[PDB]
């Protein structure tokens, strides 16, 4: 029976028990957007030390950390020069070039980075001042971001939709709600960055570090992508 | 230990299992902006059959459905005229009236219908002519609500994040995920107005309905209403 639920040590243990699911106990076998995946539903993945966001089996090769870490100085930056950041990644062309159609504007983009660079003055505020708060969470998918939907662009409408952070008794917490997760490739990439963002969030406020939970409404792996999930598999 | 994950055959099984849980085995014992709470971080609950909205346990009865379907009403028609709308409950008062602060304009409020009205012609375009879309989330909490965390306003500040509708093989999928949940009493609440919103939806797409999956950033029982509470269990 399909497992929702996955609780590991660290977040390379729970790459794994997410892909291994998602390749043998499927929810969906649906075709995609962008193809042929399975797919869980609405899976809860706990990683118990937070710590440990940089994968140790090289044989998850699809993100190198070379680029995660680009992409991490170019997201806390906040910047928009993603072609100056992402020069090295020919690859990344389709999301970062400009806006095609005059309906939304030249300067619309769909980087987390000037997001949260716009949250970060209230949210750290509320987060160090108003104890046991509930209220920290950064919004990273924006409802202006709809208007993507109809249109033929090739800007990520933003998979994350939220990472809320929350302070108990010295431990920050942190909560990353994905709309949607390709759990094979960008996922290596997102825990990547959530386990940065966390730390960072959490030197900020001057506090340790207590669990990382990542809820994906669709977590999915294409089919195109099952050869590489088995190659990193056992 | 802690149980945060809780699938349910219906609404009312669910909140009787999470509010139990939250009393029995809570992760965190709070101060809370609004008082003290057990709390239990980032708990999933599944309900089988989303029809179930209206608990029949007259037990749980803080939130009546008298109300629960006046809140409805007011929600779904997308309007503002809360005064009027809840004009027979006066313990709203706080919630609905004007802002008080000139740093957020007069028109601001965060009541989550006018904000789902605004969505749903582009999210329900999305749900029914993109087939097997990832991309349906309606956003509740916005950054621009962050604009209330500093201020002595008593406007809710969204504790509904966002709500994801997906449809695979002819089925209605729904994930709402909550910022904060007063799991004792206001939950009665929000699984009656997402019940009656995922069915609004699935009707709208001329589907079906699958299950209906709540994450909850900080799910709590606040220790003024633990008796109430014990009431209604067993
Ligand atoms: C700003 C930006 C946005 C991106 N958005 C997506 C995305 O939404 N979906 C995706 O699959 N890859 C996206 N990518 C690319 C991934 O980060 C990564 O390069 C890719 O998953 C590697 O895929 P490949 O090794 O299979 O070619 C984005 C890259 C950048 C720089
Ligand atoms: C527009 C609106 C927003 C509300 N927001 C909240 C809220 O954020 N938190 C809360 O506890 N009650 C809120 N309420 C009140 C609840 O809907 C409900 O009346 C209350 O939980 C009942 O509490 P009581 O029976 O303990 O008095 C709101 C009511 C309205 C009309
Ligand atoms: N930070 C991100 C951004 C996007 N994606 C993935 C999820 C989908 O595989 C695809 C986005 O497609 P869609 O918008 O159809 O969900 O990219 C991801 O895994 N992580
Ligand atoms: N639709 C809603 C709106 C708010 N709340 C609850 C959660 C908290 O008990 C309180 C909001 O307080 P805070 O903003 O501190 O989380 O109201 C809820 O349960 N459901």
């Amino acid at each position: 029976n399909t497992m929702k639920y996955i609780k590991a040590a660290d977040f390379q243990s729970a790459f794994k028990a997410v892909n291994r699911e998602i390749l043998e106990n499927p929810q969906f076998v649906t075709d995609s957007r962008i193809g042929r995946c399975n797919e869980i539903g609405s899976m809860t993945v706990v990683v118990d030390t937070p710590s440990s966001f940089k994968m140790t089996d090289p044989r998850i090769n699809r993100i190198s950390y070379e680029y995660a870490e680009d992409f991490w100085k170019f997201m806390i930056s906040g910047g928009t020069d993603a072609k100056e950041a992402f020069k090295a990644y020919p690859n990344v062309a389709k999301f970062i070039s400009k806006p095609k159609s005059d309906a939304l504007p030249a300067n619309f983009n769909t980087f987390y980075g000037p997001r949260i660079a716009a949250q970060l003055p209230a949210l750290l505020k509320e987060l160090k001042e108003k104890p046991n708060s509930r209220r920290v969470v950064f919004q990273i998918l924006e409802s202006s971001d709809q208007a993507l939907l109809d249109s033929d662009e090739t800007l990520e409408y933003p998979c994350t939709d939220s990472v809320t952070y929350y302070i108990r008794d010295g431990k920050l917490y942190t909560h990353c709600h994905m709309r949607s997760q390709n759990c094979a490739v960008v996922m290596q990439l997102d825990f990547y960055l959530q386990g940065k963002l966390l730390h960072y969030i959490a030197n900020e406020c001057g506090v340790e570090v207590g669990d990382y939970t990542h809820t994906m409404v669709s977590a999915h792996v294409f089919e195109r992508d099952f050869d590489y999930v088995k190659g990193f598999l056992d």
